[PDB]
């Protein structure tokens, strides 16, 4: 199938390295079971806190092996803010502009792993980008996530320790069933 999928991982100080690693584990589980390929599913990975880091761009080779190795090598960046709005803005202003021609009509999906309320202003993405917020732990701002996600309901997960257990299947069921 043809999809553009963005994973957005919060990697602030409030998340911490241990929990960030669990976010990476979650994401690896998803990507491993996705039909990733140059003509099929494309994946981008962002990490964000104060700034946004592009960990794997849409415009590099869309090979599962390459992406997974890069994912394993991602280093927790830390940061004193959770600039979720900035991460979303990057997707609309950069990431989802990569697909061109026929592929421009493919669905755009965003899977975002956050555990804290946004530090900045959140603006809604264009209608052609579907966002599924994954709020992890008790400090996720449910109302904010519901606002970003609409019409998609956010997936609210107990904590980061449990995130890699079942949440990958919830994600795969929404994207790729
Ligand atoms: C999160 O993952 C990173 C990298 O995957 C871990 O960093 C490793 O830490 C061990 C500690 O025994 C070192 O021996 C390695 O050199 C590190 N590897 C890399 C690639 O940096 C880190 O320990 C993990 N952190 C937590 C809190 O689980
Ligand atoms: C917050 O992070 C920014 C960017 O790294 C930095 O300039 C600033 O000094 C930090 N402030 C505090 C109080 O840690």
């Amino acid at each position: 199938m043809v999809l553009d999928v963005a994973f957005v991982l919060e990697g602030s100080d409030k998340i911490g390295e241990a929990d960030f690693n669990r976010s990476k584990e979650f994401m690896e589980e998803v990507i491993q079971r996705m039909d990733v390929g140059q003509d099929s599913i494309h994946v981008t990975v962002l990490q964000y806190s104060y700034m946004v880091t592009v960990e794997y761009p849409f415009s590099e080779a869309q090979s599962k092996g390459d992406i997974l190795q890069r994912v394993r090598e991602i280093r927790y960046q830390g940061g004193n803010r959770t600039n979720t709005g900035l991460a979303l803005r990057y997707l609309s202003d950069h990431s989802f502009l990569v697909s061109q021609g026929d592929r421009e009509q493919a669905p755009n999906l965003v899977y975002m792993v956050t555990g804290n309320p946004a530090s900045d202003e959140i603006k809604r993405l264009p209608g052609d980008i579907q966002v599924v917020p994954i709020g992890v732990g008790p400090n996720a701002n449910v109302q904010e996530l519901e606002r970003i996600g609409w019409p998609n309901a956010p997936i609210l997960i107990q904590d980061f320790e449990t995130l890699p257990r079942e949440a990958p299947d919830l994600v795969l069921q929404r994207c790729c069933s």
